[PDB]
């Protein structure tokens, strides 16, 4: 029988569908007056609270819900959330478990569970607990769209042309319930969407962070108009929970030192706390000023910090990723914000004016696939630090065996001067100055073959200190990291990682959840035309191997076709990229810092570039780069590429000989004049705002 506060609770449940959600919390809180014993009451106000970002006060109400109904399974799956979010994995783990052993039943619950494991890398487990949740529940589109995402890591490709129709069919029936998608954005790039479907999904998860900020009932920031409290500098704050040993850093590390002191002044702003590795070191040693906001729980006072210090261009360097706080961008504390690195997608919100790309990457034809405006970057938006983090495979050296250039190399610093130290050096001349030292089948050179074969450290050779690829971690685990650069010479051979001496070898190095069936048929295409090759690929992770292995038997390739290697890392994962002959990049997620990472070994890239920005990141590298003859319209012209490089020998050596001196050559790897180009970017943004403009396209 309904009661007084029955209906109040019946009143605020459709303010909660009118989206009012301010006046829903007063009806839930007017209810709980009239009956403090309400159940359904107290898990109501908490599932707003919870949306609100009000945790604590949330988690409150969830555990009254639970004390008056013992049996609300709903209640404790909500809560589990809740203490999710509040970083209480431990807890929520806890809440799901005793839900499901109440109710069997309930679904969302296994659901849940399932997230908790797929979060925890678990994949194998999370797939279990989502199967039984559908099971339950067949119509459940969150558990089915991670489902699929789960599927994608570990490349299950069981009934995947199903599978992905019914995929924009959810998203096609929510967006036109007007409802949150099941789809996370960062995920949209993989699932053959509409462009009008993804933008969609970006704002859905936009406006998730405007509810989290009208809590605090902030008034609007005041700008600045100029540069004078500044001293006639750009005040330019970078946010990222990225600075670290995380491969944004890795890009981006140099270039807050770079900037120009006379007309910029650098705020960097931490989201993650220091976890003592180098390369927070630098930044917060290089950038004009460093703010840990980390330690800066709250939005409102976060924002705040970023106002008062005068930012007239702040950098979302994270977007719709892990560890970022959106909300502050929603906030609005600076007059000019921007999409930058980071995140390879539009954010579809309307806190957001730019998102810095260029020509290549996001052509104007396709402009409105982004909701913000687009700000070119002369050649490519993308960056590596590469030249300052692995200046050691700026040269490299060979051993004979009996000339190639992949089978058995050698980088150093003091290289030079171990070659000199050697009878019968010979120099083999590369053409489009340079040059690449032969070591023949000697005393010396056995010795270093015996060091592999036999799986030693390091050895010794006339005073030089020679070592082992694999055992970079046990010599000098920063240089493993690339946080110090390798004070050795370091030997890196085929035999380490099961490659045959005598094969072309088309590597990729990207996770496996790029990866769908349509690429795997091209790449065994190529390989069928290509008899004396290999591919090579990571366990990335290791229980995609089986999966990918199985379908490529099917497609008609015995399982020697086919090499995977571990994880290495940072280091030799670069430096082992020069054994390979091409790379064969992922059309339908490009590899983007993995695609900086083969190309500064030297090594050849193909890639087709796709509609979504994701998938068009590599091709804008290799226009930077130079090599157009790497880029391919369609499917076939990928593989024709691909096969030529694997047949014509001297063709692939004057295409890899190219990589090795534009990698150099090229404004890809120059983190200097990138920061200029950033920097002139930035002061067309900043005139066009002083003039009293709204934001508008950038094309130079
Ligand atoms: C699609 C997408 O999300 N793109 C993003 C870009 O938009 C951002 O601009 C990039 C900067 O944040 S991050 C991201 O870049 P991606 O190119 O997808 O790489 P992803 O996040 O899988 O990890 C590769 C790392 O593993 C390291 N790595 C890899 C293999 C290995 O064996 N060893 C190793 O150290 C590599 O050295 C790298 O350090």
């Amino acid at each position: 029988c309904p009661t007084h506060a029955d209906s109040l609770n019946n009143l605020a449940n459709i303010k909660r569908e009118q989206g009012n959600i301010e006046e829903a919390v007063r009806l839930y809180r007017k209810a709980l007056e009239v009956f403090p014993e309400f159940a359904a009451a107290h898990s109501n106000l908490a599932s707003v609270l919870q949306q609100q970002g009000k945790l604590q006060e949330a988690l409150m109400h969830y555990k009254e819900a639970i004390r008056i109904s013992p049996t609300f399974a709903d209640a404790y799956s909500n809560m589990g959330n809740t203490l999710k979010e509040m970083q209480d994995v431990q807890g929520a783990l806890q809440c799901y478990t005793r839900a499901i052993q109440i109710n069997p039943a309930f679904a969302d619950a296994h659901s849940n569970l399932a997230s908790i494991h797929k979060d925890s890398g678990n994949i194998p487990e999370a797939i279990a607990s989502y199967r039984t949740a559908l099971k339950l529940k067949p119509d459940f589109p969150d558990a089915y769209c991670n489902l699929a995402h789960c599927l994608q890591i570990v490349c299950d490709w069981t009934d995947y042309d199903e599978r992905m129709k019914k995929l924009v069919s959810i998203v096609a029936d929510q967006l036109e319930k007007n409802r949150l998608p099941s789809v996370h954005p960062h995920h949209s790039m993989l699932y053959p969407l509409s462009h009008g479907f993804r933008k969609a999904i970006a704002e859905r998860h936009g406006n998730l962070c405007l509810d989290k900020i009208n809590v605090l009932h902030k008034p609007p920031y005041e700008h600045p108009k100029d540069l004078k409290l500044s001293d006639g500098r750009l005040r330019v704050g970078y946010v990222s929970s990225d600075f670290g040993n995380h491969p944004t850093s890795h890009l981006m590390q140099s270039i807050p030192g770079m900037h120009n002191p006379d007309k910029f002044e650098v705020f960097c702003y931490a989201l993650s706390p220091d976890d003592g590795t180098n390369f927070r070191v630098k930044v917060m040693a290089e950038a004009n000023h460093f703010i840990d906001l980390s330690q800066i729980p709250c939005n409102g006072k976060a924002a705040d910090r970023i106002h008062q210090d005068g930012i007239h261009i702040l950098v979302n360097m994270n977007g719709y990723t892990k560890g970022a706080r959106n909300e502050l961008f929603a906030l609005r504390p600076a007059p000019i914000q921007a999409m930058w690195l980071g995140y390879p997608g539009t954010s579809g919100a309307l806190f957001m004016d730019y998102i810095i790309t260029d020509q290549e990457t996001s052509p104007a034809e396709v402009a409105e696939q982004y909701s913000e405006k687009l700000a070119y970057m002369p050649h490519t938006f993308f960056i590596g630090d590469h030249a300052n983090m692995f200046p050691h495979l700026k040269k490299k050296a060979v051993i004979d065996f009996k000339i190639y250039d992949n089978r058995i190399v050698l980088n150093g610093i003091d290289l030079k001067a171990f070659l000199d130290s050697l009878p019968d050096v010979k120099i083999v001349k590369m053409k489009c100055a340079l040059n690449m030292p032969v070591i023949p089948m000697n005393t010396i050179a056995e010795a270093v073959i015996e060091m592999i074969n036999r799986g030693q450290i390091q050895i010794t050779i006339n005073g030089f200190s020679i070592s082992n690829g694999l055992a970079t971690t046990q010599i000098n685990n920063k240089a493993a990291t690339g946080e110090e650069v390798p004070r050795t010479i370091i030997v890196t051979t085929r035999s380490q990682y099961g490659l045959p001496e005598d094969a072309i070898v088309y590597c990729n190095f990207n996770q496996l959840y790029k990866i769908d069936p349509s690429t795997l048929q091209m790449w065994a295409n190529i390989l069928k035309r290509v008899p004396n090759s290999v591919l090579w690929l990571l366990r990335f992770p290791a229980v995609g191997e089986p999966n990918i292995q199985q379908y490529a038997q099917n497609m008609g390739l015995p399982q020697n076709r086919i090499i995977f290697s571990p994880v290495a890392p940072k280091e030799e994962h670069v430096r082992r990229g020069q054994l390979a002959d091409v790379c064969l990049d992922t059309p339908l997620c490009n590899g983007h810092t993995t695609g900086m990472d083969v190309l500064w070994a030297g090594t050849p890239m193909v890639t087709m570039p796709g509609e979504t920005l994701a998938s068009r990141v590599a091709a804008s590298q290799l226009t930077c780069l130079g090599c157009l003859e790497l880029i391919a319209k369609n499917r076939q012209e990928y593989e024709d590429i691909a096969v030529k490089l694997g047949t014509d020998l001297e063709y692939l050596k004057k295409v890899r000989g190219k990589v090795w001196k534009q990698r150099i050559s090229s404004p890809l790897f120059n983190t200097k004049q990138y920061t200029m180009e950033l920097e002139r970017l930035y002061l067309q943004m900043w005139e066009h705002y002083a003039a009293g403009n709204k934001p508008d396209h950038m094309i130079k």
